[PDB]
């Protein structure tokens, strides 16, 4: 799930993990 | 990834799919 | 994450939910 | 999606990225 070359999907996954611990 | 009994993770996955086709 | 006309990413997400539900 | 002290969900997401990168 990318906006151009930016992996939005991956970055969203990182936020889910960081928020959840 | 749930807010209480609501599966936010799952619903987010559905949005990623619906938006992307 | 597709394998041809198959949304593998989506199926994996549904599997995670099914197994954890 | 954890298996004990292991974030399986996170590792799966990273694998999808690695294989598709």
């Amino acid at each position: 799930y990318r906006i151009x070359s930016y992996d939005f999907x991956d970055e969203l996954a990182k936020l889910l993990r960081m928020a959840a611990g």
